[PDB]
């Protein structure tokens, strides 16, 4: 079975439980805040600096070369220009790095620096998502909080080197399937998305805590 279909299989699941975190519930009807958006946002920030630091350390190794798009999918970049739309000029110094945030951002260093032949499954996890679910989320954030149809704000749901997301992802599950695959790296492989799920789950609730404490 191709790794594309073994992951989205293994992660359906526990997808819907990310979906209705509560914070991600509260999201999806249109209730997010300022405050609770420059929160998850800031934490994105630091998730993607850390998944990024470590595809570029392993952009050579067959374990993950074939997934090194960066032009069209990296969000590093995306995140600064929204850190310093929501947080300002100094934003370095203002935005929050939380526990969950750096519990999350330390497993991205052990796959990376230890686990590399993992790293595709932290990248599915997220860029996966931001191709497809992410591009709802967006124009509900947009709506929620009167954010213009120029982008301001929202670099990180914007994919200007990506034409079409739809084919874009069916490009990344076809190169997915041509990685080296033995039965010991698929199980692993889908195991660890359902951590990387499970972090960004403990992220949301987290999140929604420190928002209503
Ligand atoms: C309210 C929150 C969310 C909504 C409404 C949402 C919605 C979606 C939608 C509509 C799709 C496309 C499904 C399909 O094409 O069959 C999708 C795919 C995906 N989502 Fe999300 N999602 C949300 C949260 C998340 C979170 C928190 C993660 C990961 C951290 C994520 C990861 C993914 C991944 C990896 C895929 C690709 C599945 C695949 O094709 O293999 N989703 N999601």
């Amino acid at each position: 079975q191709d790794l594309s279909e073994a992951l989205k299989e293994a992660t359906k699941e526990v997808h819907i439980r990310a979906e209705n975190s509560e914070f991600m519930r509260n999201f999806q009807k249109g209730q997010v805040s300022r405050e609770g958006f420059k929160l998850v946002m800031a934490s994105l920030y630091h998730i993607y600096t850390a998944l990024e630091e470590e595809i570029e350390r392993n952009k050579q190794n067959p374990v993950y070369a074939p997934l090194y798009f960066p032009e069209e999918l990296h969000r590093r970049a995306a995140l600064e220009q929204d850190m310093a739309f929501w947080y300002g000029p100094h934003w370095q110094e203002a935005i929050p790095y939380t526990p969950a945030t750096q519990h999350y951002v330390k497993r991205l260093h052990e796959v990376g620096g230890t686990h590399p032949e993992l790293l595709v499954a932290h990248a599915y996890t997220r860029y996966l998502g931001d191709l497809s679910g992410g591009q709802v989320l967006k124009k509900i954030a947009q709506k929620a909080m009167a954010l213009p149809s120029s982008g301001e704000g929202l670099a990180f749901f914007t994919f200007p080197s990506i034409d079409n997301p739809t084919k874009f992802k069916q490009l990344y599950r076809a190169r997915m399937n041509t990685l080296e695959m033995t039965p010991e790296v698929k199980h692993r492989v889908t195991e660890e998305a359902k951590t990387a799920f499970l972090l960004n789950i403990e992220l949301f609730e987290e999140l929604q805590a420190l928002l209503t404490e």
